[PDB]
């Protein structure tokens, strides 16, 4: 699938966070993303499993039930910052966390992820995923929740 | 961890069941505690190659819903009924739950999977599907069963 990367990876609590955008997309079910036709990207978090994930999660996999909040400024803008929620997903490329977003024009952006890990107060998923905690099978507990930033130009695509 | 038969290939995915000893899991009060369980019984989902909701080869399938049955071969005639619940352990996500049985002996399977846009899935408002054509994936695949027999001794 065709993306284009915003800046570089961050490594954090066992997890390679990754910023992407694509064109707007479309999306079962309907009502949820904003619609296509009045967005300008499709915004997305990729987290990935690092080598000794303390969660369990093999390496590359993806870290799923995470909850996903964004801010997004223009740089000599407003100063107010696009916000919104991501939600999972899966495209031809895989699972991810992704919005439909409409931005102010061509600039400089900054992209900042609030994640929040499954057992969050904020997050919606918390009472459908577990974790084992006996010595056996057990893993270690989950991150807390933690902001990474990210700068950008975006021109138009 | 003991196997239950045969992984069985179906819509683009692998489907394999497990059981070992019951587990400890947080958020508590979900599992049905390990010291009046049996066993812990696992649905194993990965994606195989050409998988046609997206997934590379390898990858959990994830925000399924699975309802399990489980009858004692000459026993009652009656099953042992549940819902397995999303969770990671050391050897990654699955789907699972702590089951009481009914002594030694053989036991039949069911495993009832839900896609995640089905009505009975209570994780259908938070997970998507791109429908797009440069990124979009095909339809879910519609609920289906999968049984196994199995010789249960313990421990
Ligand atoms: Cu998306
Ligand atoms: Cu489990
Ligand atoms: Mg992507
Ligand atoms: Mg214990
Ligand atoms: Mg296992």
């Amino acid at each position: 699938m065709l993306e284009y990367p915003i800046g570089t990876p961050q490594n954090l609590a066992g997890m390679e966070i990754a910023a992407v955008y694509l064109q707007p997309i479309d999306m079962e079910p309907e009502g949820h993303m904003r619609k296509a036709s009045e967005s300008d990207i499709h915004i997305e978090a990729d987290i990935h499993a690092l080598s000794n994930n303390p969660n369990g999660y093999p390496e590359g996999f993806w870290v799923p039930f995470l909850f996903i909040k964004y801010e997004i400024t223009k740089v000599g803008g407003s100063g107010a910052p696009i916000t919104g929620d991501m939600m999972a997903m899966v495209a031809s490329d895989g699972p991810h966390y992704g919005d439909n977003v409409k931005l102010q024009g061509p600039g400089k952006y900054k992209v900042k992820y609030t994640i929040y890990p499954p057992n969050a107060k904020e997050n919606p998923m918390s009472p459908y995923y577990g974790r084992h905690t006996d010595r056996e099978t057990g893993v270690r507990p989950w991150f807390k929740t933690f902001s990474v930033e990210w700068d950008f130009t975006y021109a138009g695509i």
